[PDB]
This record gives structure tokens, sequence and C-alpha cells, in this order.
């Protein structure tokens, strides 16, 4: 197999140390390093990676990633320019993916996916325990979503959709390589699209369950999620008038209790959360509120002076992601600002009157929420 | 709707108050009460059903299950009577069977059974929490069973594949009754039957969660459960050469937490299990053993003497299990006793090595434990 | 024993239930209901008492408060009233004190209490379990005070000083009935003198668990806790100077694992309270801050523009808490609505940084506080 | 501060990580080992003291008990050898013992009975989570003594009164050193010693809380806690008589939730237990159960030839326990033989009936125990 970690700025010693890991494993036959640009990680791993081969008899190299994709050169051009290298320059009948940032991964990861993809799997995903205010694009818009939109498909029942970390064998990379839609996907979109193909063209998948979970890059506010929030916003957007007839084999490994360590953290910081949410006001996002009910106008107007969120229930949240749908012109400032104040005051909503109970009842929370948005959009 | 309850021998109050809580219900059509014998139950039903159909519009009524099948005269003479009376004297579009000594039932499952069906399944099966001593027939039989022989298929996955409270659309029924297989299971076996072949022809299958569990009838030792034992085995056994076939097709609601008081109860007495392991031993039985591996055969003459359990681990219970699907006879009385202890030195080796160090910890052992068991059939 | 109930507005069936419970309790001989004022609650009360007496063959009466402190006619005067009563007007040993809007009483809590006082103690307090946002007043007030104040002491100890569940016997009741301290807390101030002075007097004490918790009345944003927090830190207040001997008998029953439904809800309205937080401001507070450590100053500025709350962690807490004990006056309002802001920031700041966290973690930081602020205090 | 590990047959390395902890740590100024015999361990410390004396500056020495007591030499000889070295050779103001078989000692440890001290108590007392199935003669024999014999005392509120982890004051050392009762517990009574004495002699007690838990040398059957037990009970025998007249001042840090780790595991091997209950069989012993209950005489005697122990429930031990304090010959090997299987009973009992339930079940159940069994006492 060939085990691909995609990096844009990381500590070379996070990223150091799993590619030692990978390179060490029996059924590793190549690693190789994604890069975003040149930078101190990037002449780190090239410095360390010919000792590393020759301790381990395994191959490990380094590139940038090539333009391949349409929208803002990121995550999706490091991945595809990935694809294409195991497809076109190696004879490797497996690709993994793993984010580089991983302070938690071990040989345990890739032996699991291994062992499913023998089982006879196409897509082997990864997924983890979290934190109940963790994984709230996950939620809240990825999730959302599909279940908004493909209630009858398995697309909204996929744990971590966003998830970095994933096992495909060739010709399921070959697949979404080759699909114009998914090659596009340059930005943060990637793992939607990858996500979103391979339920569509019935690649079998079996999520895996790692369960001392995966510590990586921390957030402080909700807006250095911003960028990620409209990007993965945007594909969803981009596939909306997509149909999924049918269908794709699909089974979970069974979730074991969550780390005490994992579910006693919280993931973002509430006092920056509110002030943001009263910062970047424009004369026209006042006015591009007209288009949503009146709840949610007046509650997003509300935060111009003061914090307001508890308008933005589940209920609201499902309004405000038609408009959204519908009118969300992706690069439009406005629009962009707009979604994440939106986005903003859902989680800040369930942040409050959910995650606050607790994180078993976060978690019911969040299940019967995607079960109610799928019974909602099947009664149109 | 129809609502069916079978009964063989129970409280009238705690049946007539499920019958009363049905008939109330907006969607049920008709209440079909199926009983084993004219006794007590049945007349307190009889006299009961005019008054109530009168009080709640909806119609009630009680009859004596039909000899459909070939084994011993049981539920599934009673669930197939059922499915007679449902297919060729009513017009309903679904029927719903629950067990009759449930004594948590609330309009809630019904509801939530209709909605699932709304939404388009043919088959709905509820599913209950469980303390970590309950349910074991369920995993040490049935999904047993079915994990190894059936690894590639749905049919390990399916929660409670023994659970008599579910609802068929009526084409599943249609099926079910039309097929020779089913119909004969006069006996326990029955559900297990409707599990296996509802897989098999793809059948889309939702299995719903039911918070407040499902409180019936609790035992004393194993042994009041011997010939659901042999029964249910004996069903898995008749199945073993049955090939799927189709995919299809099973999404599951989201378990919550389990309640405090589920979880906190044992679900047998430990004395009086070592005792009867001691029990209704015979020279043939000793001799029997003599078809099972070394430390299976060593362990249950023990037996004899003093309670030995610690051999009958997870490897050990396979290995036996093969041995069992190939010499085991239906009806032989030392077979049948025979299942019986070594079931027995099982479900003991579980509880004191799995189940004694915690709710969490045994559930993750279940669900690995079919896991190994699935990887391994794959493997040959 | 004589059982009390103060009530100043209730559900007259709430509290009827109470009384019934207690006059049908084989121990007790009288029951007494205080009141307030001769309202709705007081006339229902003394309608249904001569039956209840009947009935049971237990007196039960109805009075009026006199007015004993000089303080807020409140409470105090109530419990103080029935303290009187208790000592001159009747022969019995004990006296029990329970809040009348509790909706989850039963004889369980009578007999525990005086199952303990059989064992010997002077006092039995009851205790319960807590959602991690309830009990904001008795943690970051009176707990912290007893903890800043005195903590080679048992005060800090206690699990539930200002709770209004209690049996004292004869010579604990005449010993807080005769001095002028207790006397004169007319006002919510009541129970943390009780709580205070049976400490100082070496009265011995037992905690004594009540499983199934309190449900009682509920509330909104802080602010309906104004009044009663303004009472309870002028209580702490007018003690600081005390010199609290040294450590008598002091033993609590062990608690059991909190219910699920009473650690899974939200114990007061967020929004409101960050709204609360930007209201009711007067120049002479901005003034008064002036007098507060450099982060809680502005800190506190902020809150007129926007809601702050980060700078009040532990540290902040007690220097602030220090500065209030020195400067703060009773009955002024800027001062009381300073208080009030304070407060809230102590309580925003823990409900997003810890109670977020998880009810065990919030309980583990709680505990940890008292210990932190103790040490602290220890070292000067 | 002198820090003693009494050592009688370990492995060097762990010991030896001890010594090198507890000699780094800033505030030893000596370490002693204490052994029984001149073995393998024995040889490893003196060779390594001088090494560890060095290069942490602190002086480590090894030396061979002396015999002091006049029971079986045992535990006790080494610690009263470590009190006597303390007290006569050296000028420190406190010692701490800790078992050399601990695998998760960490400075920690030391800290924090330290700064306890240094708030002024007599002896600090380590206490530790524990698996439900642990600490089965603490429970069952030694805290259930306290609370039969000495209800209104703190024994029995002590959490771990056979703990060796401890901090002494020199006066304290030297009053139990003086104290000829404990002097002559050379046995495993001594830690049973210490608590009583302590405690009657009005020694303020702080309980302090090592959340990492305390992982030390595992139990197969049973019996090889055998001559602990008959030792730790006559212990509590030896003492019946003695009066207890003062207030210790008792304090104990609050726990945290039991690690998972330490939750998750069973303490003991059933089926092995279950054999032995029917070993060693005399017929002193059928005869000495004559002196015993009916239910507990016939119980017993099943076990001849099966297991049988739901007839020792927590009534049946209380009643047992009294026929053993009055009749219970220390050194008589019926009697020894006896206690172990009445024991062995209650210790299945607790497993089956409660330990099955759930960790927390079995903690209310546990503490509840002694709360009635401190009432019964009471009552007499
Ligand atoms: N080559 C390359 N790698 C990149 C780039 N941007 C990010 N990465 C790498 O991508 C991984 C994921 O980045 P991070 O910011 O650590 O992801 P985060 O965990 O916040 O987000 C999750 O959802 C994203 C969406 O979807 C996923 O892309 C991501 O892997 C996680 O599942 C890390 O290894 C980064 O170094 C890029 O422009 N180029
Ligand atoms: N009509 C009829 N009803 C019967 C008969 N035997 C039992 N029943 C009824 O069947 C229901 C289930 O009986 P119970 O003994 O309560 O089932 P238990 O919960 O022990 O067993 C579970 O697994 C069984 C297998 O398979 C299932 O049959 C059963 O429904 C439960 O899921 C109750 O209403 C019984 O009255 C029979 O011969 N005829
Ligand atoms: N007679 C009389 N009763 C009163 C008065 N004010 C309140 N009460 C009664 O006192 C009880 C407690 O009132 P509530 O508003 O329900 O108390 P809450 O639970 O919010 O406060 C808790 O901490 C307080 C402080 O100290 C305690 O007074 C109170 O008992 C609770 O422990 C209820 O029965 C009230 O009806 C009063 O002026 N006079
Ligand atoms: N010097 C000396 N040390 C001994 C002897 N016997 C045992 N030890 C040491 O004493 C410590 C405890 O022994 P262990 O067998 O691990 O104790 P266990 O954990 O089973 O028992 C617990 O309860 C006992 C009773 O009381 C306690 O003595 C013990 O410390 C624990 O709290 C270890 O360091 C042993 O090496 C002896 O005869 N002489
Ligand atoms: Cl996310
Ligand atoms: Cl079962
Ligand atoms: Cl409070
Ligand atoms: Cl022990
Ligand atoms: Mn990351
Ligand atoms: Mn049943
Ligand atoms: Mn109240
Ligand atoms: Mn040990």
């Amino acid at each position: 197999s060939l085990v691909v970690f995609p990096f844009k700025h990381e500590h070379p010693e996070v990223l150091l140390h799993n590619v030692r890991v990978a390179a060490a494993h029996p059924r590793v036959h190549e690693v190789l390093c994604i890069g975003y640009e040149r930078d101190q990680t990037y002449e780190a791993v090239e410095r360390a990676a010919p000792e590393i081969s020759r301790a381990t008899g395994t191959p490990v190299s380094v590139r940038l990633q090539e333009r391949l994709g349409t929208l803002r050169p990121g995550k999706g051009d490091g991945m595809n320019t990935a694809l294409r290298y195991f497809l076109e320059e190696t004879q490797w009948e497996r690709i993994h993916f793993y984010d580089a940032d991983i302070t938690s991964f071990g040989p345990d990861w890739i032996t699991k996916a291994e062992e499913a993809a023998d089982f006879g799997y196409g897509l082997v995903r990864h997924y983890f325990p979290r934190a109940s205010t963790d994984a709230m694009i996950t939620w809240m818009i990825t999730r959302t979503g599909f279940a908004l939109l493909w209630p009858h498909t398995e697309l909204s029942w996929i744990e971590q959709p966003l998830g970095g970390e994933l096992l495909m064998r060739r010709e399921v990379a070959a697949m979404l390589y080759e699909d114009e839609r998914v090659r596009r996907r340059s930005d943060w979109g990637i793992d939607t699209l990858y996500t979103f193909v391979t339920v569509q063209q019935g690649v079998s998948i079996y999520e895996c369950y790692i369960p001392e979970g995966k510590a990586h890059r921390l957030y402080g506010g909700l807006d250095d999620l911003r960028t990620m929030l409209v990007e993965c916003f945007a594909a969803i957007q981009s596939l909306q008038h997509e149909v999924v007839g049918q269908p794709a084999i699909h089974r979970q490994e069974h979730p074991h209790r969550v780390p005490v360590h994992i579910a006693e953290r919280v993931g973002y910081d509430v006092e920056a959360t509110l002030h943001r949410l009263m910062q970047h006001w424009t004369p026209r996002q006042v006015e591009l509120l007209e288009l949503f009910t009146t709840p949610v106008r007046e509650g997003l107007r509300t935060c111009q002076r003061r914090p307001a969120f508890n308008f933005m229930d589940e209920m609201a949240w499902a309004a405000t992601y038609h408009v959204l749908l519908e009118h969300f012109q992706p690069g439009d400032p406005d629009w962009e600002e707009l979604l994440f104040k939106l986005w903003t005051t859902r989680v800040l909503n369930y942040t409050m009157t959910v995650a606050l109970r607790g994180y078993d009842y976060a978690q019911q929370y969040l299940y019967r929420m995607l079960g109610r948005y799928r019974y909602q959009a099947a009664l149109e």
C-alpha cells in the first residue's frame, strides 16, 4: 500500500513521527507526503526521508501538490495530486490517507484499514470519538445537508463524512480521480466530494473505529473555521441536483464508550465567538437577510447589538439551510460572512441548549436531529 | 394496520393493557390476539374485547393458533396463524407483532414503527437496551451462528434477531407466509426464520430503538431457556447450507445510553446455574463429548464433579459451534442436554470473565466477538 | 417530632401533598406551616388542616410568621417563628424543616433524618444531587466564603450550607433561637446562619443523602436569584471577623451516582443572562470598579458593550470576593447590582470553561476549587 | 522525611524504581527498605542503594526486619522495625510507608501526603479507586467489624483501613511504637492495628485521594488471601472489647470518578474459588458449624457437594460475624479453614448478586451495607 500525508504548515516532528510509523508497517510499500509549498516542514521531511527509507526498507518521498482543480488551491489539489501519483506512477493496489497533524497515530490505524480492505470493502473510513462541541461543520453542515437532500441514501449515515483518514482500493481511487466533479474541488471541499461520489457510485464502505481518538490541531473562536465552513457548504450546494439511485453497502465498527479526556474538552472559545458575531457587519448582509424566515431575520439582526442565538433551533436551521442552498453565492464576501454568522448562531444555540446537558444527551440529540431532517425531507 | 399479540400463559391485566393501548392508537385498524389454548388469559380477553372495540372504535378479537408447521406446536404456529389471518381475511397494508408479556408498551412503539414504514422500509424491527447477562441465546447462538455462517451479509448485524416486536408490510408478510421453511417453524425458531429469510430476500430493514426498554417475564436458572435454546439452535442448523444473496439494505436507529435500572440487573441465578451444570448426566453424553476438541471435552467432563467454565472462551465456543452444527441431532435428549450444558459453560465464562468487568466492557466485547467470528469465517 | 414547612407563594396542591406525607409518618407528632402572608396557599392549608389532622391523628396548623429579626422580613422570620413555636409551645424533642415547594418529598426523607438523629447527631442536613449549573450561590458565595475565611474548619465542607431541609434536636434549636446573630437574620441569610453557628458551636452534624433529588421551583435568567444573592453575601460578610474553633463531628452519607434526569438539565437561560449583564449600569457602578483588580475592572467594563466573562476565573473571583467583603455596602443599589454582575460573570465563566466539560469534570472542579481557596487562605 | 518500603519477595526493578522516585523527591531525606529475609530482592537493593543514594544526595539503606512482635513474623515486624529505626536512629519529623510492589508510584503521592501533613494532620492515609471485586477483606472483614463494634466512631468511615500507604508524624509514630497492642502485631494484622489505635487516641487523620490508583500484585483464587484473612480477622477479634471514646478529626479528599481501566477488571478467579469451596473439609469443621444460624449451617454444608452462596447475604454475614468474634480460635486449622469458607461464600454472594450489577451499584451497596451494620449495632 501507499500511505499519503497531505501537509500545509505543520510541526516537522509531528509529521516525521507519523511517516516513521507508516514506513515501519509491514504492509506499507511507499510513503508519500504531499506539500502545499516548499516551507520549513517540506525541507525537514525531504532531509529526513532518505534516512527513513534506508532504516525501514520502504521508500519515502515528498512532493508539492499540482494545481488540478479550479477553486482555491488547497487540500483537494493535495489529495488529487496524490491520487495522480498513486495511479500513474505506482503499481500499488491500495492507497491510505492520514492528516499530517495527527498526534495519536499508530500501526493500529493502518492494520485495521488493511484488514477491512482484505474483507472486501472498496473504501475504509476511520472515525473517532468526539467532544460534544467538536465537528460542528460535520454535523450542522455536511450531515445536515446529506440528510435534507438525500434522506433515502446512506450519505447522512456516514459518521465523519469530512474525515481525512481513509483507505481506497485502486479502482475506487481511479474512479474518483477520473471524476471531474471531484477533480475540480481543489479546496476544503475535497472530503465531501470523495464521500459523496463513492456513495453515489455504490462503493462498498466500512467505517473503522479508532478508540484512542484523533488528537490534532485545536481551534480558538469559530472563525478559524470560516474558510472551511464556506467551502464545505459550497460543496454540498454544488451537489444539490444530484440523484442517488441506489445504492451502497455500508457497515460501521461498533463504537466504544468515549474516552474521558476526549469527552471532557470544550471545542471552542465561547466569549470570542459571541464577540465575533457582532463584527464585520455590512449594509448588504442586513439586506440579504430579507431572504430568510422572520425569526432568523430578526434573530441575526439583534447580533449587531448583542449576541442572539436562542432562535436558531433545529427547525430554523433547516429553514435557513434551504434558503442558503438556493441563494448563497460562493465567493461573495457578504454571503460568506452571512453564512458564517448564521452557522455561528446554530452552534451557539446547540452549545447552550444541548451540549450543556451532557455528552450523552448531546449525542442522542445530534442523531435524532438527522433523523428528523430525513423524515421531513422524505415527506415532500 | 393490524396489531397482533401472541400469548401462551400470561396475566390478563398485562395483555389487556397492551390491547387497550394498540386499539386506542390512531393508526391501528384491528387488534388480534393469538392464543396457544383456551385458558384463563383467553377467556379474559374474549370477555373484554367487545367492550374495548366499542370504546375505541377499532375491532379486537381472539383466536386459537392453527397447526401450520411440523415441529413442536409453539410460537411459530401462533405468529403464522396471524400472518394467514392478516393475508387472507383482512385488507390491511401493515401488520405489527408485540409480545404479550411486555409491561412497558406505549403508543410510542406503534408510532415509531409506522413512521419508518412510511419512510419506505419493508420490515421495521424494535430493539431494546439490555443487561449484560440478558439475551444469551441472541448473542451466543443466533448472532454467533449468523456471524460464523454468513459473514458477508447483514445477518449478524441485526441487533435482536430473536425479537418479537416488529412491523411488516403486506408484501413482506406474504412472502414469509408463502415460504415453506418459515411456515414449518411452528416452535421458538420462528423469529430466527423471519430474520433469516427477510434478509435473504433483500427486504429493506430499519431497526427502531425503544429507549425505555422491554420489561417482560424474568428468568431463574438458565434452564428455563432450555427448549428455546435447542429450538433456536436447530433453526440456525437447518439453514446452515443456505446461500445469500442479494444485498439488501439495513439501517439502525442510534441507541441512547442504557437506562440505569436496565443496566443494573442480573439476568439469571448463578448458583442454580452452577448446580444444574452437574445434573442430568448420562453415559451417552460423556461419550458424545469425544466429538469435541480436548479442552472442551475435558472441560465439560469436570462438570460431573464440580462446575468448570474457564475453558469455554470465544475460540473454544466457535470450535464447539462447528461440531454442534455438524453433529447435533434435534430431538435427541442427550444432544439437547449436551447443547444445554455446553452453552451454559459459555454463558458462565462470559459472565465471570467479561460481564463482571462492567456494562460497557461487556458490550465492547460482544460486538468485537461477532467481528472476530466474521473475520475468521471469511478467512476460509 | 415537629415538621415545619415555611411557605411564601406556592401551589396549594404541592404543599398540601407534603403536609399529608408528614402527617402520615409514624414519627411525626405535629405539622406546622409557616406563612409569609394570608394568601391563596394560606387559606387552602387552613381549610384542609382540620381534616388531615383527623385523618392521620396528628395535629396540623398554619400561622403567619412573626417579625423577629431586623433585616428584610423574609424566610428567616419564617423559620425562627417556627423555632419559637417549637421551643415555647410544644414539648417535642426534634424539629424538621422542609421547603414547601418540594415535589419529590416522601416518607423517606423523614425516616432517614430520624434515624441519624437516633444515632446521636445534633443536626441532620439533607443533601441532593445537582445539575452542574445548579447551586451557583452555594458554590460561588457560601462554600467559597467559608473556604476563604475559615479554611481550617468544617464550614466549607458542609455540602449544602443553604439547604432548607434539616432536622435539629431541641437543644440545637434552643441554641439557635437564643443567638441574636441568628435571630436578626430575618431574610434569606437564615440558612447561612444556621449552618455557621451550629458549626461554630461544635454541634455534631450528619449529612443525609437524598437520592431522588429535590425537585422544586426552577429559575429563568440568573436575576430572579438577585435578592437571595445579595442577602447570602451580606450574611457571610457579617460573619467575617468571627473565629471558629476546631472541628467537631461531621459525617456525610456517601452520595450515589447522580440521576440522569437531574444531571441532564440546564439550571438557567444563557442568552438572557448575557443580555442582563449589559443592563442597569450607572455611572457610580463604573466608578466603584476602580476598587477591583485590573482584569476584573476592565472585564466588567466591557460588559457595557458586549458580554465578557473569560477574565473571571477562580483566582480573579477570589480577589473580587476579598474586595467585596471589605467594600460592599448592603442595601446600596449600586453595590447590589455590581455584586450581581460580578457573580454573573463567575457563573458564565464557569458554565463555558467548566460545566461544558461534563458533569464529572465540573464536580471535580468545584471541589478542587474550595481546596485551592482553603490552601490560599491558609497561606496567610 | 523518611520514606519506608517494606518488602518480602518482589521484583527488584519495581521496588528499585520506587526507591529512585522517593530519593529524588525534594522533601525526602532518607529512604529505608525493610526486608523479610536476605533474598534476591535484598541483594539487588543493597547493590543499588549506594548508587542511588548518590545520584540523589539522599541516603538509601536496606535492613532485615527485627523480631519485635509475638505472632507470625510478617509485615508487622517489618513496619515496626521501621518505626524503631525512625524513632531511635534518625531525627526526621515524618515517616511515610508505601508498599514495595506498587507500579504506579510517582512524586505525586509523597507531595500530597507532605502537604496535608503541613496543614496540621497527625496521620495522612492514601486511598485509591477500586474494582468492585477488590478489597474483599477490607470491606467484609475490617470495615464490617468496625461498623459492628464501633458504630459511633470514625473507624468504619476510614476508606482503606488496611492500606499500606501513609504518612505519620514523629509523635504519632512514637505513640504507636510504644503501644504493646501494636508492637506484638508482627503479622498481617499490623495495618488494622495502626488504623485502630490512631483513631482510638484521637489522632487527626486526612485521607488523600490518589487518582491513578494503586497498581500492584494480582490474585488468582481467593485462597491466596487466606493467611491475610485469618490474621486480619484475628486482629479485629483481639480488639473487640476496646472502648473508643473521642473524636479524631477526620477529613477525606473528595474522590474522582474511577478510571475505566480500574473499574473494568475482575479481582479474582470465580471458577477456582468455587472449586476451593468444596475442598479441605474435615469432620470437625462440619461439627463446628453447629455454632451458626441454620441458613448458614445448611448453606455451608451444601458446599461439600456443590457450591452454595445465595444464603450469605448481609444479615447472614453479620450473624456469622458475631458467632466468629465469639468462637473463632486463632491458630486452630479447622477454625481457620472455616472462616475462609464462610468468607468465600460472602464474597461469592456479593459477587453474583451485587458486583454483577455494575461498578456504581456495587459501591452504593457497600456503603449502604456499613450504614445498615452501624444502625443495627447502635440499636443494642
Ligand atoms: Cl468538522
Ligand atoms: Cl435471548
Ligand atoms: Cl443556591
Ligand atoms: Cl483487602
Ligand atoms: Mn486537523
Ligand atoms: Mn418474554
Ligand atoms: Mn425552592
Ligand atoms: Mn500488594
